[PDB]
């Protein structure tokens, strides 16, 4: 590839990106000053684990349907066979819903945008999972000191879906070449935008695939006892 292909590729990664980051930074950036009162707290917190959990699911199952959307969209995702489509996603993109969180995420008082205002770690508490609410919050928090810009995350989230070390892929080296572009797209692109510095400060792979794993666990059990059927966004 070329500087100008390379440069092709920032700018599609980039166009896929905002065509389907679901809610808009800018969206989220001004209601930050929209936060739940104490009252819609406790309402919150009184709600069994079970509405908890049917309207968790409900918000999650969208977020993947967005970034199954953005695969979609990646150069080359859809020449790749059906087979390594499915084994991209299913383990890559609750990772990348984790990753998208920092976006609605608030670091000056550690809430998260949630159906609509901002919420802490407290608004989850029917949960009965705290531990893994606070990594989440941890998580997100660390991904914010980053100041991450919409263009970083388009082409760090590609890479987290691109990886050619998926058990399972039958077209192996088709994954590698894609990863290998992107990789390419990142690195000129941090560069062009004197963002070098960014690299060595990103999580380690096996953070996100740690905080996943266990994420994964919590919905298993709750998806096991209480599915829902939700809308599709074509
Ligand atoms: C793209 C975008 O900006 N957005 C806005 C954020 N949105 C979103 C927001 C909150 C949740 C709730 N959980 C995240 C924790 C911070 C508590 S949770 O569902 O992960 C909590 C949970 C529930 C059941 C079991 C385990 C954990 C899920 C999705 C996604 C779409």
């Amino acid at each position: 590839a070329s500087l100008t292909e390379i440069e092709h590729l920032v700018q599609s990664v980039c166009k896929s990106y905002r065509e389907t980051c679901q809610l808009r930074l800018e969206d989220l950036l001004r209601q930050r000053s929209n936060i739940f009162s104490r009252e819609e707290v406790t309402g919150y917190q009184r709600k069994s684990m079970w509405e908890m959990w049917e309207r968790c699911a409900h918000h999650l199952t969208e977020a993947i349907q967005y970034v199954v959307e953005f695969a979609k969209r990646l150069s080359g995702f859809m020449e790749l066979c059906q087979n390594d489509q499915i084994v991209l996603l299913k383990a890559g993109a609750m990772e990348v819903v984790l990753v998208r969180m920092c976006r609605a995420y608030n670091a000056d008082n550690r809430t998260v945008f949630f159906e609509g205002k901002y919420g802490g770690m407290e608004l989850f508490r029917a949960l009965g999972c705290s531990e893994l609410i606070s990594s989440i919050f941890d998580f997100s928090h660390s991904l914010s000191a980053l100041h991450f810009s919409e263009d970083e995350i388009a082409l760090y989230t590609a890479l987290v879906l691109i990886n050619a070390h998926r058990p399972g892929l039958q077209e192996k080296r088709k994954v590698e070449q894609l990863q290998y572009n992107l990789e390419l797209a990142f690195h000129h692109h941090l560069c062009k935008t004197h963002r070098q510095s960014i690299l060595a400060k990103l999580p380690p792979k096996g953070k996100l695939r740690s905080l996943c794993s266990q994420h994964v666990e919590r919905l298993q059990i709750f998806q096991h006892l209480h599915p829902i059927v939700v809308q599709a966004a074509f």
